């Protein structure tokens, strides 16, 4: 169950990349923004709008959520753990910008350690984790319609649909397929019944 329009942040990401080949495929406009285009593929569906800039300058947030309806953030620092601050900046700037714009929905994803003891997080992840934590306070006190998706382990198996979403959040598999986590933040623009709240999208594989 698809849908249509849009700007995706961390298009070029794991995620990103099967999320934004299927908001295309799906009918959206999409726009992105990117730090460095040759990123995209040169070859897959070509987004509506790339904007190439930095998630931590708001001038380049604001250009790209203009006009939008919805929000999509898959932001993230690929494999590097190390203490970061991009998430929580990019989600000031994309929360400055969606009010200057009157944009309501954003649909932005974290982790499900957000959701576990925090006694039992992995420490070689909690400096990642703590910028989680923090990107998500950003949106929680933003007042927006904000959907907070936080998914256990990231798979590579192939899109199936079929996931389960708990609310609220633990949640009984501890992996989502990257393509059911994409399909899962575009279904995610379909309906308000998640926002407000965190969902955990997990599946047998
Ligand atoms: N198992 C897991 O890996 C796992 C589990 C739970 C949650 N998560 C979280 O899920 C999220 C998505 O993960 P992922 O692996 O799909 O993403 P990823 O591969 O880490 O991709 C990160 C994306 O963010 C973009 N980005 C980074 N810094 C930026 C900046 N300053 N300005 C603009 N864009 C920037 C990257 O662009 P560039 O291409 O320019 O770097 C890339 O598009 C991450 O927050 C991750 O921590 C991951």
């Amino acid at each position: 169950m698809a849908v249509k329009k849009i700007a995706i942040f961390g298009a070029t990401g794991r995620t990103g990349l099967t999320t934004l080949a299927q908001a295309v495929q799906a009918g959206y406009e999409v726009t992105v923004l990117v730090r460095d285009s040759s990123r995209l593929p040169s070859e897959g569906p070509r987004p509506a709008h790339v904007v190439v800039g930095d998630v931590l300058q708001a001038a380049d947030v604001d250009k790209t959520v203009a006009g939008q309806d919805a929000v999509i953030v898959l932001l993230g620092t690929r494999n590097d753990l190390s203490p970061t601050t991009v998430m929580s900046e990019g989600a000031r700037n994309i929360v400055a910008a969606m009010k200057a714009h009157g944009v309501d929905k954003v649909v932005a994803c974290t982790s499900a350690f957000l959701l576990w003891d925090p006694t039992k997080v992995p420490p070689r992840l909690q400096a990642v984790t703590d910028d989680h934590i923090r990107m998500h306070k950003v949106l929680r006190e933003s007042g927006l319609k904000y959907v907070a998706v936080m998914p256990p382990h990231i798979g590579d198996q192939p899109l199936t649909g079929a996931y389960t979403v708990t609310l609220d959040g633990r949640g009984p598999s501890r992996v989502i397929s990257k393509h059911d986590l994409g399909h899962f933040m575009l279904r995610c623009l379909t309906t308000d019944e998640y926002d407000g709240h965190s969902t955990y999208p997990s599946h047998q594989y």
